[PDB]
């Protein structure tokens, strides 16, 4: 029976656009390849690969279909997220998700997390619904001057709030994604680590989704609209609520070995 239908569909609002339209390889162009629109990554043991889009945002609705390696994926991360982590470098901001591989056997794990100069430990992972590996799903962060959501197949899984300046991302953010190596700790905290035997580890997207303002538009330009209503409808919160009833598995706000104080939007 699913979650419940969060009755209103923003990645189908928007329109879909190939790989090339709105982002060129970052690193790794040889394990990037680029089929009618549909962007396909990989990571052996000599490179990841990873991509940034063309353009520099003020605010937005960013989106892709995605999806995921089955088997050993232990040590491997899959991601789709903003940053300008390479325009104020050691003390920037971020907005990410992220697909934490596995060992065979066991789910994927999907974290959110946002970083604001230099501040991070705001992450929050979930379990999904659905297989991950066996067809693409929509994911997208929607992020204005006065909220953050992270979107799986438009069911709203967190919301983050301005609730002050030092605890949310004001600066202009790219888009970026990767699959890469983070044996350190994307895997169980690090308990289980890359093993290239099973190489490669591949990522896909395609439907990339753009309803967004780069720094350059006038200032006329909206984000695209997650609701019809302004906000979040009372599907779209009930929606939400059972996917963090029923599939979240950590929250930073909830462990108590984490000095909320250090997080005061908590
Ligand atoms: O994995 C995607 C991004 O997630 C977050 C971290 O700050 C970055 O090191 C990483 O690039
Ligand atoms: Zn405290």
């Amino acid at each position: 029976q699913g979650p419940p239908s969060p009755g209103y569909y923003p990645s189908s609002q928007i329109t879909s656009l190939g790989f090339d339209q709105g982002y060129t390889n970052l690193w790794g162009p040889q394990h990037q390849r680029v089929d009618q629109g549909s962007l396909t990554i990989w990571l052996d043991s000599t490179s990841g690969s990873g991509f940034k889009s063309i353009n520099r945002y003020r605010s937005g609705y960013f989106g892709a279909n995605i999806k995921l390696q089955s088997g050993y994926t232990a040590g491997v991360i899959t991601s789709f997220y903003l940053s300008n982590n390479q325009d104020y470098p050691g003390k920037h901001d971020e907005i990410d998700i992220e697909f934490l591989g596995t060992i065979p056997g066991k789910p994927y794990t999907l974290q959110t997390n946002v970083f604001i100069e230099g501040s991070g430990d705001r992450e929050m992972r979930i379990h999904l619904w659905f297989d991950p590996t066996q067809d693409y799903h929509n994911y997208a962060i929607y992020w204005t001057p006065s909220e953050i959501i992270f979107f799986v197949d438009d069911v709203p899984i967190r919301r983050y709030p301005r609730k002050s300046d030092a605890t949310f991302p004001l600066r202009p953010l790219w888009v970026y994604g990767s699959v890469w190596d983070a044996s350190s700790w994307a895997t169980e905290n690090g308990k289980y680590k890359a093993d290239y035997r099973y190489q490669p580890f591949v990522g896909k997207y395609e439907d990339f989704k753009l309803g967004s303002c780069t720094v350059e538009a006038a200032s006329s330009c909206n984000p695209a609209s997650v609701s019809p209503y302004g906000q979040l409808s009372q599907q779209q919160v009930a929606a939400m609520e059972w996917v963090q009833k029923n599939y979240m598995v950590y929250n930073y706000c909830d462990d108590p070995t984490r000095d909320h104080t250090l997080t005061p939007e908590c």
